[PDB]
């Protein structure tokens, strides 16, 4: 099995290591973060968002035991002291955030490590990959990145809007779930004065680069699409909005049957599709990374039409991390 280390046991590295669990051919072996051990067993067995973890927590001698396996706990700063050979690392997941080039990255291989999954964007050229988009093109890389959450929810839906009916141009809007970055009263965030806001008081615009960046995970939509994000008062679960122009005239019921057939097909998994009267809670825990609302979007005509997409911010790109994980070990 592909033995995995975690860097950084934040949300994501947090809801990583709960959809581990499921899986035979991963088994997460150790986690870093400046946190005890104890700590560390409280935050995985009790989530707001997504309930008790389902199964065993204990803690003896530093170490976390989970469903009875042992898991190794440390508190480096430096990525280059961690020992990831010790106990037998293949792939990182970097959770942190801090640690988003190749020469930062790259410190985990210095530490024993053999892969680097960067669970965000990449800051440099490290390459991207984005399943239903572009897993094909991994070429033996030693360090990629997942991208970002909007993006595995944009780029699945655009490709199979682009590859049917010709994307001519577009832009997105994402209706987004408050996040970490954020405040709980108005208090100081420079770089971001709007994301400073008390966020459960407020519709707060603020910038995104994913659409931009289905540009690096589809080259044929390179210049074609950008967008933004307003970040609004619930704890999980995120919308995109994308209106487009088509090349292809397309009614709404084409457009509707084109992604069905996607989601049901060579996007099984990644791309979902529903006909029901969901709202965002019904797709707290989602799996795929981007389900298709098709009664929730409208077309004014057959060449522009607005689409309506869903996504668990959390749980979808956590469990699509492990996918190029598993994918990178191939």
């Amino acid at each position: 099995t592909i033995k995995v280390g975690i860097n950084g046991f934040g949300r994501i590295g947090r809801i990583v290591f709960r959809a581990a669990q499921k899986r035979s051919d991963i088994e997460i072996v150790a986690i870093n973060d400046l946190l005890d051990a104890d700590y560390m067993a409280y935050m995985l067995k009790y989530d707001s968002t997504h309930g008790r973890f389902d199964g065993t927590v204990e803690v003896k001698d530093g170490h976390l035991i989970v469903n009875g396996k042992k898991i190794r706990v440390t508190a480096e700063r430096d990525p280059a002291n961690l020992k990831w050979d010790e106990v037998g690392v293949d792939v990182v997941a970097e959770a942190t955030g801090l640690f988003l080039t190749d020469e930062t990255a790259r410190k985990h291989i210095t530490a024993g490590a053999k892969k680097v999954v960067m669970t965000g964007p990449s800051k440099d050229n490290t390459p991207m990959f984005v399943k239903g988009a572009n897993f094909d093109k991994y070429a033996g890389q030693d360090i990629v990145s997942n991208a970002s959450c909007t993006t595995n929810c944009l780029a699945p839906l655009a490709k199979v809007i682009n590859d049917n009916f010709g994307i001519i141009e577009g832009l997105m809007t994402t209706v987004h779930a408050t996040t970490a970055t954020q405040k709980t009263v108005d208090g100081p965030s420079h770089k971001d004065w709007r994301g400073g806001r008390g966020a459960s008081q407020n519709i707060i615009p603020s910038s995104t680069g994913a659409a931009k960046a289905v540009g690096k995970v589809l080259p044929e939509l390179n210049g074609k699409l950008t967008g933004m994000a307003f970040r609004v008062p619930t704890p999980n679960v995120s919308v995109v909005d994308l209106t487009v122009r088509l090349e292809k005239a397309a009614t709404y019921e084409q457009i509707k049957a084109a992604v069905k057939a996607a989601a049901e097909g060579e996007m099984k998994g990644v791309l979902g599709y529903t006909e029901d009267d969901v709202v965002s809670t019904d797709f707290n825990g989602e799996v795929c990374t981007s389900v298709f609302d098709a009664k929730a979007g409208i077309a004014l005509n057959d060449n522009f039409v607005k689409l309506v997409s869903w996504y668990d911010n959390e749980t979808g790109y956590s469990n699509k991390v492990l996918d190029l994980i598993a994918h990178i070990s191939k």
